[PDB]
RNA sequence: UGUACUAUA
């Protein structure tokens, strides 16, 4: 700090001035200190002059150099911030290229500012906050190449991609869409932690819920394309997601949302039928089976719970049958009392049996027989372990 | 008895 702002302790003195310190050129030195980011963060929010904003605009954010040395400043950035924030509020003949000037210096080093921790708050603080029409001048600059993937896997760049998703017009950023419809750029994003959240936005936001009945009806079809072209992708990849670590979250809110009941459809008949027994010993994918019997329509219901109780198994090396295997296995023991909770909620009255006007309730009673033959004749096995005892106690439970 | 994300003074 220069010396003039300090007292006899070395220390930052008080009763300075906001115009002090604007008047020294020494303003830098402030920006990316603690103590002086702290005294400028409490000074910019109060009144101020007509010159006193003129010189933060012009110190701040008015040179390209020195914007983007506060910008990726760990203090700095806030001060960035607030005087971004002071200029879109100054509607004084300066307004406009003062936001021109402001746009063209992000847009110029759009990559290196989204990938930096402190920068990419100062993108987000802008896209929000500027016009709409320059905010998406912003959108126009992200790159279309191999950095736009490191900008979705990155923890901090990430939530560039989600602000924009969050209040940016799909138009401006359809093409977000299918750069991640892209078979490999899909693979890359998806089996990335953060990848995987931006994902889930952008299906979020295409979604034709109650937080998009707004939308005109030309506008709803575009979403209703964007949507089913990423789905296409998402569903073409289908197993590969399911059993992945961090992207078998997004498979569970595709099939867990009825919003979304014509892809969980095709993700159940073209994925999880006729993999479900392997599925459901899956560490991850277990989790994408029990959303699937949760959620499924119930004729394919009918199939998966077929699938199990009539599964044969050619060489049993882990247990007689599916169902002998999977109460027995770690990850499977899941899906079975998933299923038996299923049944007893149909029988009880606590779920619907009647689909559309027609009436399930005997298949339900058949499958919830089957499940309390097995138990009962594996009771002995069952109730060496926790996940036999809920079984055994979900049935006891019933009878009443 | 079994998974992620929710990121700066």
């Amino acid at each position: 700090l220069p010396t003039w702002s300090l007292d006899s302790n070395g220390e930052m003195r008080s009763r300075l001035s906001l115009s002090e310190v604007l008047d020294s050129g020494d303003l830098m030195k402030f920006a990316v200190d603690k103590t002086g980011c702290q005294f400028l963060e409490k000074a910019v929010k109060g009144s101020l002059t007509s010159y006193q904003k003129f010189q933060l605009f012009e110190q701040v954010i008015g040179r390209k150099d020195d914007f983007l040395k506060l910008s990726t400043n760990i203090f700095g950035n806030y001060l960035v911030q607030s005087v971004i924030g002071i200029s879109l509020a100054t509607n004084d003949d300066g307004y406009t290229k003062r936001q021109e000037k402001l746009k063209n210096f992000i847009s110029s080093q759009m990559t290196d500012m989204c990938l930096d921790k402190f920068a990419c708050r100062v993108i987000q603080s802008s896209l929000q906050n500027m016009d709409l029409s320059l905010a998406c001048k912003l959108v126009q600059a992200l790159p279309r190449d191999a950095r736009l993937i490191a900008i979705c896997v990155d923890q901090n760049a990430n939530h560039v991609i989600q602000k924009v998703v969050a209040v940016i017009p799909l138009k401006n950023w359809e093409f977000i869409v299918d750069f991640v419809a892209t078979p490999e750029h899909l693979r890359q994003i998806c089996s990335d932690k953060y990848g995987c959240r931006v994902v889930q936005t952008i299906i979020e936001k295409l979604t034709a819920d109650s937080m998009n009945v707004d939308l005109t009806s030309a506008a709803q079809n575009l979403r209703e394309r964007a949507l089913q072209r990423l789905m296409t992708s998402v569903t073409n990849r289908c197993q590969e997601l399911a059993t992945n670590e961090y992207a078998n979250y997004i498979i569970q809110h595709i099939v867990s949302n009825d919003d979304l009941a014509v892809y969980r459809e095709c993700i159940i008949e073209k994925c999880l039928m006729r993999n479900l027994l392997s599925l459901s010993q899956e560490k991850f994918a277990s989790h994408v089976v029990e959303k699937a019997f949760l959620h499924a329509p119930l004729e394919l219901l009918a199939e998966m719970m077929d699938e199990i109780f009539d599964g044969y198994i050619p060489h049993p090396d882990t247990g007689k049958d599916a169902l002998d295997i999977m109460m027995f296995h770690q990850f499977g023991n899941y899906v079975v009392q998933c299923m038996l909770t299923i049944c007893c909620d149909a029988v009880s009255g606590r779920r619907q049996t009647k689909e559309g006007g027609y009436d399930h309730a005997i298949s339900f009673q058949d499958w919830l027989k089957k499940l309390h033959s097995r138990v009962t004749k594996e009771r002995h096995r069952l109730s060496r372990f926790s996940s036999g005892k809920k079984m055994i106690e979900t049935l006891a439970n019933l009878r009443s």
